[PDB]
């Protein structure tokens, strides 16, 4: 029997319902999400890391001159400094005082740290949404499986065929561009490959961490060597990756809405409490029992003995009953007013049973379904003691949940007072108008 | 669970109350004063004899 419904996208809060099959007693169904994962499709754009400046030995040409040539090296620099007279431990290096030239070369390469300490720039697009579900039905214990939240791929869980519909919202915490550094993800609009600027995040860009083609854009300027010294001095803008690491700011892990948890393998947002999830589960036919084969419950009376509209199961109720066959009986509240903790109870020929529930309503009024029967529970609830709790609420608050009987009385008095007072004026006008008509006639 | 109340300043007369904790059965509480002492601060001015 296929049961179709919509459950909220809330991890850790179970969805409870009764599967009502004509001719068979209702079968209690419980579906709980273990986790929800939004897995976007990512494409690595480039890898950024701190640059290393490689400076080969300068060419010191005594009594002559040399010329620089271009080379296929990232940010390659070459400058010929004429009129040098270098000295070393062994004295003057060259004989000529002016016809003497030093050629300096320098280029940028990936640092050794780039193998471990680098940021990955990814293009992010929409992708697969997956979830893990925990399901029970009838006498069958908990079963779980990993399913695709797409509404097309069915999953076999405990011989039950479950279809989970697409999320009601396409929202995702990742922008079209993300930067993955370590375990953190940043919604950073990184510059495109080949357009990075010196001193900024993209000053060094590589398609892969092992790529042989490196783009480097730093103001690498060769400076003239100091008088008499053989060295290759240079000026360069500080690495933009180290600058970014200082200014990278708050990662998406810390600012993602809806309490999303960000994971990197694969990149995904987990447990985002967004929208609702349409579902369809086919319950095995062997799980259903005929009406005449189940105990019949009658003479039901529900008394709420305690109630607090706390996030936990702060309410307690006692249900008196009479039943035949004294068997097991599913318990469920189809109304959203209160969520019942117990799923089923053991019934005797006569007696009473208790159940716990959570509700936000100050005056709960809900229908409790007892296998083949139903009863209405009414009562009043006290405010909770704890201002702050470390657990999510088990119930959903409604617009009228906070309206007390006293407030409803005032609303009825105010609305009834103005309505009745206006109606009096309209009736009085119609009556006097008719009297004037009969004065003429 | 904190229970707050006002009891009379009487010695030997116990204060009785039920501590009602939401969701739990009430716990009977009995507080009795054995003695009460007002101990002012004193400065010896002098000794006479
Ligand atoms: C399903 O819920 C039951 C509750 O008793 C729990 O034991 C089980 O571990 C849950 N399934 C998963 C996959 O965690």
């Amino acid at each position: 029997y296929e049961h179709t419904a919509v459950m909220p996208n809330k991890v850790g809060i179970p969805y409870k319902a009764l599967v009502e099959r004509p001719g068979y007693a209702p079968v209690h169904l419980q579906i709980q999400l273990v986790n929800t994962r939004i897995i976007p499709s990512t494409n690595l754009e480039y890898i950024t890391c701190k640059y290393k400046t490689k400076v080969p030995s300068p060419v010191v040409k005594c009594c002559g001159a040399t010329q620089c040539t271009s080379k296929p090296h990232p940010d390659y620099q070459c400058q010929v400094f004429s009129g040098v007279y270098p000295f070393m431990y062994g004295g003057a290096y060259c004989f000529c005082d002016t016809e003497n030239t030093q050629m300096s070369e320098a280029y940028v390469e990936r640092s050794e740290e780039c193998s471990i300490d680098h940021a990955k720039a990814y293009k992010v697009h929409t992708g697969t949404v997956q979830a893990m579900v925990n399901i029970t039905y009838g006498s069958v214990s908990w079963r779980s499986a990993d399913v695709y939240v797409n509404g097309e791929t069915p999953a076999k869980i405990g011989d039950a065929k479950l279809i989970i519909g697409p999320l009601s919202s396409a929202w995702s915490p990742f922008d079209n561009k993300v930067v993955v550094y370590g375990h953190e993800v940043y919604n950073y609009d990184f510059p495109e490959y080949g357009t990075g600027k010196a001193g900024s995040f993209g000053d060094l860009q590589s398609r892969t961490s092992t790529s042989n083609d490196l783009y480097a854009n730093t103001n690498l300027k060769l400076q003239r060597p100091q008088a008499g010294i053989v060295h290759t001095p240079f000026t360069q803008v500080p690495s933009g990756f180290e600058r970014w690491k200082k200014d990278k700011g708050a990662p998406l892990n810390d600012v993602a809405p809806f309490g999303c948890s960000i994971a990197l393998e694969p990149l995904r947002a987990e447990n985002c409490a967004v929208g609702s999830i349409p579902i369809s589960i086919d319950i095995p036919d062997a799980a259903f029992t005929r009406i005449s084969e189940t105990p019949t419950v009658s003479d039901l009376e529900c008394k709420i003995t305690e109630c607090t509209y706390a996030f936990d199961f702060g309410g307690i109720a006692t249900v008196a009953y009479k039943s035949s066959k004294a068997g097991n009986c599913p318990i469920h509240s189809p109304s959203g007013v209160a969520v019942i903790k117990e799923n089923d109870v053991t019934l005797a020929e006569s007696g009473s049973f208790t159940f716990h529930f959570s509700t936000a309503n100050i005056h709960p009024a809900f229908k409790l379904q007892v296998c083949t029967s139903a009863v209405t529970c009414k009562g009043d609830c006290k405010p909770p003691k704890d201002h702050i709790v470390d657990y999510a609420a088990q119930h959903t608050e409604s617009f009228t949940s906070a309206i007390s009987a006293t407030a409803w009385s005032w609303i009825k008095v105010l609305v009834g007072g103005t309505s009745a007072f206006i109606v009096l004026g309209l009736i009085a006008t119609a009556v006097v108008a008719l009297v004037l008509f009969f004065h003429r006639h």
